[PDB]
């Protein structure tokens, strides 16, 4: 029951719960002849939500915080955006003009900036090497190392043990890589691992695209990105 592609009515976003104060995301766009989504999550802290990743382009956001404010009722205060590709940081400007704070990595503002994309507003510090952990209101935001971008970071809410891999993370049913234009290949494998290592009481994982799953899913994006 996880929204999909299949059920998702033209321009929608829907949102569905994972956990006490955690919601995902999720928006679709249709590229050539194949649709496609894209997950982010929605977590609550106090009477405020933290956005982790925009929903794919600023007619989908708008349509985000509307379904935010229908579903949940608490204002959007700030983001964060995993990294610097339109599915992450498309709508930036969306945000920005609804009031929100919106935050990524030093390097992920570069990137987004030399590709032309939006870039969000703020910087979060302490993050440039890999390994770096930084504690973002009622989530821990780490920068496990390069994979499928050099920049991409991954989001835990440590209350109820849920991790957002972001495009780091494939969801089950992609056996093959796809798209790596940005990635690095030979670092993805290492950075997996230290994701593994720091999390290992993960209950949920939720991929870039499709649907959560468990920590299985990390060692499976591994074994795709080597195929
Ligand atoms: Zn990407």
């Amino acid at each position: 029951e996880y929204p999909t592609v299949d059920d998702i009515p033209v321009g929608e976003v829907r949102l569905y719960k994972i956990g006490d104060g955690v919601w995902s995301h999720i928006a679709t766009q249709k590229l050539g002849d194949t649709v496609y989504s894209s997950n982010g999550l929605i977590v609550r802290d106090a009477d405020e939500l933290l956005l982790i990743d925009t929903a794919w382009g600023a007619k989908n956001t708008v349509a985000l915080l509307a379904e935010i404010e229908k579903q949940i009722g608490l204002p959007v205060t700030r983001s964060i955006s995993t990294h610097f590709h339109d599915d992450r940081v498309g709508g930036v400007d969306v945000l920005r003009a609804a009031g929100v704070a919106t935050y990524t990595s030093p390097l992920t503002r570069q990137l987004a900036e030399a590709a032309g994309n939006e870039v969000p507003a703020h910087s979060l510090k302490a993050l440039s090497s890999s390994g770096d952990v930084v504690r973002f209101g009622p989530v821990e935001v780490f920068y496990p190392g390069a994979a499928h971008s050099g920049d991409n970071l991954v989001v835990y809410v440590p209350a109820v043990r849920v991790l957002f891999g972001g495009c780091a993370v494939y969801e089950a049913s992609r056996e093959s890589a796809g798209n790596v234009a940005d990635a690095n290949l030979a670092e993805w494998p290492a950075t997996i691992k230290r994701i593994q290592q720091r999390y290992p009481e993960a209950e949920v994982v939720i991929p870039g695209h499709g649907l959560p799953g468990g920590l299985e899913l990390l060692q499976h994006t591994t074994n795709v990105v080597k195929t």
